[PDB]
């Protein structure tokens, strides 16, 4: 079942922005959101696509393991952390597009398309350039569709090896303390309107897991921090985290 909680709209209209948060209680199998319509509106996945992209690269052998080094191609880009060597862990952490563009080129159109259908990922449409379709191509995914994909990953139910899924979930590690663990991936879509930010993942507790998927309008990069801050405010309000 689902439940709409418009009280959460304050967290967006307090920072003069608009967006949706979708929560899923795995134990109770119940969903919650501030906006049922936007929860089912499909956007470019942008860097959240590095989750499925990593899974495919690992399962096809394009990426041997999370230690394999992908050397900087020597082209200076405006993101300083991109102008250096990376492995899967750091490429995820710093959302290093050029590393994942190379993954996609080595994956190829046919295998990429085959895998996204097996994953039931979004509209499963890779139309556009194989090395940028998740930034300015035809692929689209909604917040509720992100949840369904993430739940499969959590339970090792995606049609790739258990090893591939374990490695990606390691690479998704974002925060951990004595109270909770967050595995998640940010996204920032700018090439097609509306410009949005993503944060998708889940919160591990001692005895339950809460999946989440949020997106919000992002007219400029100044508000990127609100992706995590708004999500955590919702989690705090629902007393999912202290
Ligand atoms: C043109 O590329 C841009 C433009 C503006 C920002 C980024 C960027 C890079 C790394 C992390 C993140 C992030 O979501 O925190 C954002 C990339």
């Amino acid at each position: 079942e689902w439940q709409e909680n418009k009280s959460w709209n304050a967290h967006f209209t307090e920072h003069k922005s608009q967006g949706v948060v979708v929560l899923w209680n795995e134990n109770k199998q119940q969903g919650f959101t501030n906006n049922l319509k936007r929860a089912n509106q499909a956007f470019l996945p942008a860097s959240t696509f590095k989750i499925p992209n990593s899974l495919i690269a690992l399962d096809l052998g394009v990426v041997k393991d999370e230690h394999q080094v992908f050397k900087w191609d020597g082209q200076t880009r405006d993101i300083a952390t991109w102008n250096r060597d990376h492995n899967l862990i750091t490429a995820m952490k710093y959302s290093v597009v050029p590393v994942y563009q190379e993954f996609a080129r080595q994956i190829g159109e046919a295998r990429m398309s085959k895998m996204l259908h097996a994953f039931d990922y979004g509209n499963e449409d890779i139309s556009g350039n194989v090395d940028s379709f998740w930034l300015d191509g035809g692929i689209r995914i909604s917040a509720t569709e992100q949840i369904s994909f993430l739940r499969k990953l959590y339970h090792n139910k995606l049609h790739v090896s258990e090893r591939s899924q374990r490695i990606v979930k390691q690479a998704m590690l974002t925060e951990a303390n004595g109270d909770y663990i967050i595995r998640a991936k940010t996204g920032y879509s700018t090439r097609i309107e509306p410009k949005i930010g993503w944060w998708v993942g889940w919160v591990e507790l001692d005895d339950n897991v809460w999946f989440f998927a949020m997106n919000m309008d992002m007219p400029t990069s100044d508000g990127l921090g609100l992706r995590q801050a708004i999500t955590k405010e919702v989690l705090k309000q629902e007393k999912i985290i202290p």
